[PDB]
């Protein structure tokens, strides 16, 4: 039976390298994903180690080789709310993309570019679902199924170098234009012309988008990656005001 510092690992129902960690002295129910410390010190230990909890992270336990990552169960993420509404309204859809974007700008500003910025990489930390996390453990709205909305025209022209940090604005683009209309920018199921688009950025937002809004999209969604906003900028954009440590321990 798995035991770790004073939690119960139990199997998951999907258990893909994530399992239930139950605190012995109270039933306390969390999740823990292990991974190499290796890669945890990598890919996840930057985004715990920023000053502000993006994360949902509440303890990470450093054995022999692995890392034990103790973090709070969600309640689910906005690819599955964009959905389940359809579209949001611009009150909500500034709330809950601000939060999304004071993330992005918190890790850019430390170096960490993301490059895997979709609706379904944030989740609610609380059953209200008012406030996101970033999802950091590795863990509908087209025409068909499989549209990769989130192809850049830089990855599709230069020679595959380019910016990380204008390439996940991009991709902030993509998700506020999904937010609010409840489809992706460029959605053709044919990937001849779903390219054709992005390379030439051919798209439509719909009439009754806000100037603010309509005009914030636009400046994400521009080809030249130099002229996109930087994150940071994107939260002083006036479409907002228009409408509104973690611990580790070593154990053997």
């Amino acid at each position: 039976p798995s035991r770790i510092a004073d939690y119960l690992l139990l199997p998951l129902a999907e258990r893909e390298h994530v399992s239930r960690a139950l605190c012995i002295h109270t039933g306390r129910e969390l999740r823990c994903k292990v991974f190499p410390i290796k890669h945890y010190q990598d890919k996840i230990r930057p985004y715990i180690q920023l000053p502000s909890n993006i994360t949902g992270i509440v303890e990470v336990i450093l054995g022999e080789t692995k890392a034990y990552v103790f973090f709070e169960k969600d309640f689910g993420d906005m690819h599955s709310y964009v959905r389940s509404r359809k579209r949001l309204r611009e009150e909500e859809a500034a709330r809950l993309f601000k939060q999304i974007v004071s993330a992005v700008a918190h890790c850019h500003q430390s170096a960490i570019v993301l490059g895997d910025l979709k609706l379904r990489k944030f989740v609610f930390s609380t059953e209200e679902r008012t406030q996101l996390r970033l999802e950091s453990l590795e863990d509908a709205l087209s025409d068909k199924h499989g549209c990769p909305a989130y192809v850049s025209p830089e990855i599709l022209n230069t020679t595959g170098t380019y910016s990380g940090k204008a390439a996940d604005v991009w991709s902030l683009g993509v998700m506020l234009y999904t937010l609010l209309v409840g489809r992706y920018p460029f959605h053709d199921s044919d990937p001849s012309a779903l390219f054709s688009k992005i390379r030439r950025g051919q798209f439509c937002i719909p009439e009754h988008i806000s100037p603010k809004a309509r005009c914030l999209i636009r400046s994400l969604l521009r080809r030249e990656p130099s002229e996109r906003l930087t994150a940071p900028e994107i939260l002083l954009h006036p479409w907002f005001e228009s409408v509104l440590i973690v611990p580790e321990y070593q154990e053997d």
